[PDB]
């Protein structure tokens, strides 16, 4: 199939501007390190293939939508789970996911796009905020029969990831503060889903 | 007194640091851009003046320092207040703190700094976290008769402000988010305070 090769050739694109960037540095590549080594699978690509910058954000959307059906699934298995059983079964998936050096690694090169005139950034986060992972715990929250988890599901789900994601991402990122271990983690969700779950008064 | 003097001719160059970093950006700005306008009043300045990186440290200690005791005096006036009262005081300062354009723009320069072979910024985080305000929450932890609050004072600490603080100053330093206006601020302040005293099941 003529679609299959053209999907092919995008992949071949992608995985040569990962490279790249991991390599030699996304700020050190260029556009045309990219096309020089994409050979004859980038003519002129016009979807999208039209610079280093929007090249990072298609891969970002592979990796999202990975990370998306990575931690649905870990919820899916839950039987009737209690909203503490969730919680800790998307907060091990979620915790796991930002202790990766990929996850350092990218969260690099979107800081370093903090005075990009283009904003290819903002327009990335405007336009799939529905793939973000937040968004299965807010579908729990409104299933909860209770007035406030509802009402207020979407500040909760991103309250609660950011209770366990920050500022320890922050800190990986800027001054490259070490991972946390599988232990850490679940302590890390255990400690956090308590406070959630029942304040600090107990 | 020559000591007034060298401390007024250092106030001189970090305000001309400063001047140029917000007016012609911190990335457009070097070192002797900044000598060139601080004149006679940089001839050598041995202090720690070797770098526009130094310089910006410099000007961050400064700030940390006043927002420290800003936020001092606000749980400072409290009467035996509750843990309620007090988290809500020092809420309230330290979100207000965070939503000034000021705090948006250093965060941008700390941001870009990101792939900086130097680490001045692991340096000054490292060397001076008794300087952080979140030092503030944890002494009044320590001070609870609960063996919960002390011995994970710091950990509830960072805890709370980080669920104060983000996403949103993230969301501001990266893409210009909208910073929140007072109402907001205080709703989110109690919205917060609530979670983490009381939990979600309530
Ligand atoms: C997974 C992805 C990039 C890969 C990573 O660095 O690991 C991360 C980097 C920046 C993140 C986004 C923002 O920086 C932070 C936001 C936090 C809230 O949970 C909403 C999602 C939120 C809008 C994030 C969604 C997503 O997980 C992002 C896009
Ligand atoms: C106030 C200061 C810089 C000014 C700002 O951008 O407004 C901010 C920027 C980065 C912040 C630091 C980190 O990026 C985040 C950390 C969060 C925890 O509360 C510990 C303090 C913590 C280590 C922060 C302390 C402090 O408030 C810093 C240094």
């Amino acid at each position: 199939t003529p679609s299959q090769k053209v999907l092919a050739r995008q992949e071949k694109i992608k995985a040569v501007a990962l490279e790249l960037f991991l390599t030699k540095g996304y700020q050190e590549t260029s556009l045309s390190d990219i096309i020089k080594l994409s050979g004859g699978s980038y003519s002129n690509i016009y979807d999208g293939f039209k610079s280093k910058e929007g090249l990072f954000f298609e891969i970002l959307d592979d990796i999202c939508k990975k990370h998306f059906h990575l931690i649905y699934s870990k919820t899916q298995e839950i039987k009737n789970g209690t909203l503490k059983e969730i919680l800790t079964s998307f907060g091990l998936a979620f915790i796991e996911i930002f202790n990766q050096p990929e996850a350092v690694a990218f969260g690099k090169i979107i800081y370093s796009q903090v005075y990009d005139k283009d904003r290819h950034l903002a327009n990335w986060i405007e336009n799939n905020q529905q793939n973000f992972s937040y968004n299965i715990l807010m579908g729990f929250f409104k299933q909860q029969n209770n007035s406030y988890m509802k009402k207020n599901a979407e500040k909760l789900a991103v309250l609660f990831c950011t209770m366990l994601k920050e500022p320890y991402h922050h800190l990986n990122v800027l001054i490259n503060a070490p991972l946390k271990n599988k232990k850490e983690q679940k302590e890390h969700v255990e400690f956090v889903v308590n406070v959630f779950l029942n304040g600090i008064n107990s």
